[PDB]
């Protein structure tokens, strides 16, 4: 039902927030997108973007995915992200996160048509 685009997007983008809005921020982030549904998800990126800029990524540089797949692009510039990062005494269902901002460039997979971000790789 929810398309590989759209996980994207719930997974990953944030363009309302210009960077990590607060200490609080992951552990806010990864439960409002159902990222400690099930389990806690151990790592997890934001993007502080908007969605044109990201989807724009997959005609920017092409580089090997961490799978082997040879569908993921870096974005040429730098962008505004958080990255999630599960503490040591997080507990499922009380996820508990470490939030940090920083501005890298992404490195997403993408797929279909429309060509669009389906995975977030790495950051760099």
């Amino acid at each position: 039902k929810e398309t590989a685009a759209a996980k994207f997007e719930r997974q990953h983008m944030d363009s309302s927030t210009s960077a990590a809005s607060s200490s609080n921020y992951c552990n806010q982030m990864m439960k409002s997108r159902n990222l400690t549904k099930d389990r806690c998800k151990p790592v997890n990126t934001f993007v502080h973007e908007s969605l044109a800029d990201v989807q724009a990524v997959c005609s920017q540089k092409n580089v090997a995915c961490k799978n082997g797949q040879t569908n993921c692009y870096q974005s040429y510039s730098t962008m505004s992200i958080t990255d999630c990062r599960e503490t040591g005494s997080s507990k499922y269902p009380n996820c508990a996160y470490k939030t940090t901002q920083a501005n890298k460039h992404i490195i997403v997979a993408c797929e279909g048509n429309p060509y669009v971000p389906v995975h977030f790789d790495a950051s760099v």
